[PDB]
């Protein structure tokens, strides 16, 4: 079940992506931002860049542990990622 998968940065903003080439029709991001309380979150489809995002406002110098979970088409979780 390959995906690439991401943080990108605009201004202050983190936006977690991620990108599936199996059939994924929706992505949970799980993520802790500074150790914080964690956060589960539905992402939005981003078909300018074929992808799913989700974007934390003024976190571009937070530190931010996360995981995806995403379905093949019964789910399955990503190992864990850090954005420093």
């Amino acid at each position: 079940a390959d995906f690439t998968q991401g943080a990108d940065v605009s201004g202050n903003n983190v936006t977690l992506w991620f990108k599936s080439s199996v059939n994924t029709t929706w992505v949970d991001v799980h993520y802790k931002v500074n150790s914080g309380v964690q956060q589960n979150v539905r992402m939005s489809f981003n078909a300018g860049a074929a992808r799913f995002e989700h974007t934390i406002l003024t976190a571009a110098q937070a530190e931010i542990e996360y995981f995806f979970t995403y379905n093949n088409g019964p789910a399955y979780d990503t190992t864990t990622f850090t954005y420093r």
